[PDB]
């Protein structure tokens, strides 16, 4: 209807992590129906980032999820009005990353406005020491709550042979009237977020694939 | 070859939940290689239980996981010596359910000893009001940490059309020498835990299926 097979993405992100201010601009593209996408991010203020960009990578696109088994698509249904998401991620070594995001659509271009505040990351930890090597793939739990889509996730940041676990609490809210929207049931969203390239803690490239599905286990 | 395609299970559980003391005995069976199993639980002291047995259901069998793609099997490798697990489950409405478990093997019978403490469950909540309808399927995150197997999970207790989220923190410890066991890498375990039958808050029947696997998403 309103979404095409090739979509452009423009993202503006502003934030402060452990007191360090930054701004990022991203241009990306993807296929929303096969659920694949990529983004080029330039840190336009606050470069070089004194912390691992990994913690900001999940703040950089829910319209690009391949929905299987007839699962209703909260995000694609939300257009032309668009949607927002709120998230807090708690890291098991103390760090906290809170974010709010606005998703709108203008022509062939998705427009993301992201605000980020991160606090209490340990000074000696892999995030502030910039010693992480990206994320493992993950499986978000997704479920309705009175017209709001809730998400819960466990993600694992790679630090050598070790994994730093964090816990994601997400709320996805449509700007469309609740009556014009078909809510999904309880389901899962597999997500594989990768960072193929980065340069000087100032330029980053992301690729992400996402699939909404039910458990593959038979119900007895 | 210590495990057979048909195994017996004997379980003894003792615990206190919101100040209510109880003991349970379980007899079960299953196929460890297809990863399927069932159990009959009788509350022998403290019946009828004044809380939902659902919160005790995940305390009742990791030898029965179907391992795909050559993922090493921490639990099956642990025999004949066996293993232990410990877990804390935090419910988003305040409840806490902690457990320690010992798993041994004698002949054709796996022997489980479980100790449980549950606290701070709200008097008005679905657990203490006994108004839950079992668990959704879930996907545990499993990864090594210096010979210990760690698990993290998000589970959802069904309360009508509502879901009460809880967060699981698990540690699995082999009694085998670290040198005689090959640790798996980061992977996932799909688990579907069901309660086909219950009676008088005193008799319960469980069925569980589990599969260890990697992400279904292609790695770009």
């Amino acid at each position: 209807g309103l979404l095409k097979e090739s979509m452009r993405i423009k993202m503006d992100m502003e934030g402060t992590v452990n007191g360090h201010y930054f701004k990022c601009e991203g241009e990306g593209d993807g296929n929303p129906f096969t659920g694949t996408q990529s983004m080029r991010i330039h840190v336009t203020e606050g470069a070089p980032l004194p912390f691992a960009f990994d913690i900001l990578a999940p703040c950089c696109s829910r319209t690009f999820i391949h929905h299987t088994a007839g699962i209703p698509d909260f995000f694609k249904q939300s257009f032309p009005e668009g949607f927002t998401w709120e998230r807090t991620t708690t890291y098991e070594d103390g760090g906290i990353l809170t974010a709010h995001q606005d998703t709108s659509l203008e022509g062939n271009c998705l427009i993301y406005k992201v605000k980020v505040l991160g606090t209490n990351f340990p000074a000696d930890g892999p995030v502030m020491k910039n010693k992480s090597e990206g994320w493992e793939p993950c499986t978000e739990v997704v479920y309705p709550d009175n017209g709001v889509l809730c998400g819960r996730n466990v993600m694992a940041l790679k630090v050598g042979d070790r994994r730093l676990i964090c816990h994601l609490y997400s709320s996805y809210k449509s700007k469309k009237a609740i009556r014009a929207l078909t809510m999904p049931g309880f389901h899962f969203t597999d997500i594989r977020l990768q960072m193929p390239r980065k340069k000087k803690d100032e330029y980053f490239e992301l690729y992400e694939a996402s699939v909404a599905r039910y458990s593959d286990l038979p119900e007895k």
